């Protein structure tokens, strides 16, 4: 019997689609829109989505240099800069796929748990919710992804066809002009006073500020290896994986414009929430925009002490849809599916590093023989760590770690493209058209800068982590 | 005819005390003995002449290995990590130490200006005068380097005069019984009560913290290497550099210890100045340690506006002194002296890069043959660097950036001993009782901690500037 191949839309389109898109998408950039405007929010996405693209060319040449197996991302590491900076980056890769699946569970679990606290149902404990809820869902996804790879197929393409009829929602909501309710909280429909009034910054609050921003989005953009990563189940990765990669960014960028352009020409910044402000005839005088609409939000902007508005209130995108559940299963598909791209991710980098000659390391964990064409021995060390990530639960403070410890990947990744291009290496050879060494360099210097610009103490402890990983291995 | 040739006290002692006293023990020191109180300055002495202690291990460790030349000091780097590191941190160290040069030059241009424009007005501009003094300074300091190292000998000697009898000034003055002028100002004598009142803390203004404090007085602890860059020079350096170096440390710790100890036990801190604030009979009460003794700051306390005392006034110690013009006199000694051994040690160590055939990046600078027995083509070059930074005069925001340059130094010096340890490496056997594979390690880990401690955006400078010379020359 043959294996199970994918074609270039199933197999490196949607799984980057699906891993790039979060909860980001429903739950601040709306609030991002608004701190900042629309014209440097444009600016925002669009220099995040560079560090992304630089790096999606590098893999694509990568990909258009010979055949490799599921999870050998590292080796053009491995043979650019010796074997142990190979291992030790994909030790750090594998490990910090591992622990995203536990940050994405656990958010899955959050939301399960506040729609839940609404409706009735008696909670145990206010937080061991978030952990029962989160132990038996990553038991689902790691039985879903070890009954094969056309399973777990189906369940993407599930995924993919609720977030678009989420998006189909919100965009028909927009449309439809506003009830007493909607009107009530700041939804006016398309409106041109709204679109000027709305391009320029008001930033608020202690974490509003230009660097704050990018330091919310930047973070989310990223995941653009979820098809690289299976580039030994596709039918032809070298003309899979450059074509589905850049697209994938591309729509996915267009939609993060899209959002953030309409969303800021319909919702004022400042609005109450209580239908008992309509504009009262002999009340001297208003200030604000929506005066002209019919609307008296003057208090709020006296006292700085309402609720609602794009500024104020994280749930606009619920509001301005048509119909508000669609929403909440848009956000179940988008943060289930970063976790199950999360898992088999991390699951074909510890099969290949437990398979790897040259890093004998962790070579030791197999005893059984799972010859089944499944990872099996590494569905269940990702699924040991996805588990003890879960059990601990309040996950914000080890964010920046973790999320170095990917920007180290792409660092590495782009500094040995250029460094085995200009050293005219014995065997690379790409032949993807766009690549050219400067760029490669520049991501690899951008992106260092970025980790130390994040959070400086939590690149230490990413960069010690890994030199303590090689040079333990040296002696 | 035979070379000159210098023993242990002339040779390393007092090189190294000299190089570590600066204008921190004049200007600063009792301030930050106001701040963070007896105790905790204490604490933060002895915590940065721990990191020193193990450096200095290293290099007697280094030093006690066989005979090196005048400015080898990176040729153990240069053996144990290759000789790309080797040159790369030996012209990193021996720029850093030209532009100390300048650094320190302006230091005294800046206190012969203000000491001329109080006489008269014999002065340009302080603009302009900062830069004509220090340009003539800096010339004379390189006349008295070039005419040979007799002569620059007996300028270090007269400067640890001059220091001493300063010291011996400070502290005569402070057991003579107080005036009418040095109460009205703060000093009282030795007191039990001011001892009690200032071993806490009190911390004011918007850089009093502990961190900040560590900020001010870190950088001048260091200078620890002035007698092992002119381990050519000595009659025999395995005995001269480890004893000679940490005596210096030892010595020169006591003294800083003693200065806070004596000085926080004087002066209160706070006081008005002018001595129409002596106690009334009659007047209800007052608020303040000094009513006890005759004295009324209720004011200063009350207001927080007044510019004398130990906390507000930087120069205590002259005021304290018994005679004042000596105190100026030992505030030249302490910086000519740094600026000449920063000159010596940055002439040997250009003149050894010059010369070094595993690292030709800029053997090219010489044309004449200079035969002297001086470094002519290394001084002329640390001349041009030290002139061209002291037209600029205004150097404070280039500081962190030159002193990450020489914990860049420490930090693989640290590491090279550790690495040649561990690894058995072939010719590396020395003798020095107190050495460790370990405390070399801590060593090398601590001071890339306490680099991006101090300013992480210097620190990543610094690291890019020696990537960037580390990789021209591979490539
Ligand atoms: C949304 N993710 C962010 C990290 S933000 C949350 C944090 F983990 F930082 F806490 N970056 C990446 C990068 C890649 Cl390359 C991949 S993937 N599947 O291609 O290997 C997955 C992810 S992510 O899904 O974890
Ligand atoms: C007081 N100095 C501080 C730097 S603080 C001022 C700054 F430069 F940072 F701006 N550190 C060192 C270290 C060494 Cl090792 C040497 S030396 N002569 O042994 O090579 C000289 C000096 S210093 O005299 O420049
Ligand atoms: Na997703
Ligand atoms: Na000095």
């Amino acid at each position: 019997k043959e294996p199970v191949r994918f074609g270039w839309v199933k197999g490196v389109m949607i799984r980057c689609m699906l891993n790039i898109w979060g909860v980001i998408l429903y739950l601040r950039l709306p609030w991002i829109t608004a701190q900042a405007g629309i014209v440097l929010t444009w600016i925002i996405i669009l220099l995040s989505v560079t560090v992304t693209s630089i790096t999606g060319l590098s893999i694509s040449a990568i990909s258009t240099n010979g055949k490799v197996k599921s999870g050998g991302t590292y080796f053009l590491i491995s043979r650019s800069l010796g074997p142990e900076l190979g291992g030790s980056i994909g030790l750090i890769f594998a490990f910090a796929n591992a622990v995203g699946v536990a940050m994405h569970t656990v958010g899955f679990a959050a939301t399960v748990r506040d729609l839940l606290q609404e409706y009735g149902a008696p909670i145990v404990d206010p937080i061991n919710d978030i952990r029962i809820i989160g132990v038996v869902s990553v038991t689902v996804l790691l039985a879903i992804s070890l009954a094969g790879m056309e399973w777990e197929s189906k369940a993407q393409v599930l995924f993919f066809l609720v977030i678009m009829v989420s998006f189909a929602n919100y965009l028909v909501g927009t449309l439809i002009p506003p009830s007493e309710d909607k009107a009530s909280k700041g939804f006016f429909s398309y409106r041109a006073d709204i679109f000027v009034q709305n391009l320029v910054p008001d930033w608020r609050g202690p974490d509003g500020t230009f660097f704050g921003m990018f330091s919310i989005f930047f973070p989310s953009a990223t995941g653009i290896l979820a098809g690289a990563n299976i580039s030994g189940d596709l039918k032809d990765p070298a003309i899979a994986i450059p074509k589905g990669t850049l697209m994938a960014i591309f729509w996915t960028t267009i939609s993060y414009l899209a959002i953030s352009a309409t969303i800021g020409s319909c919702v004022v910044r400042d609005a109450s929430g209580v239908l008992n402000d309509t504009v009262t005839p002999g009340w001297g005088a208003c200030e604000g925009l929506a005066c002209s609409y019919g609307w008296n939000f003057t208090e709020c902007t006296q006292q700085h002490s309402c609720h609602y508005g794009l500024i104020n209130y994280y749930q606009t995108m619920s509001m301005v849809s048509g119909f508000a559940p669609l929403i909440t299963a848009g956000i179940f598909g988008a943060t289930l599916s970063s976790a199950l791209a999360c898992l088999v991710s991390a699951a074909k980098v510890f099969q290949c590093l437990c398979e790897d000659q040259l890093y004998p390391l962790i070579g030791f964990f197999g005893k059984g023989y799972g010859k089944n064409k499944e990872p099996v021995r590494g569905y269940l060390l990702a699924y040991a760590i996805a588990v003890a990530f879960i059990i601990i639960a309040e996950l914000n403070t080890i964010a920046p770690i973790i999320s170095n410890f990917f920007l180290c990947s792409y660092a590495l990744i782009n500094f040995s493209c250029f460094h085995a291009s200009i050293t005219n290496s014995p065997g690379w050879r790409p032949s993807f058209q766009y690549y050219n060494k400067w760029a490669a360099l520049f991501g690899a210097i951008i992106s260092v800068v970025i980790m130390f610009l994040l959070t400086w103490w939590a690149a230490l402890i990413a960069i010690g982590v890994v030199l303590f990983l090689l040079l333990y291995v040296i002696y």
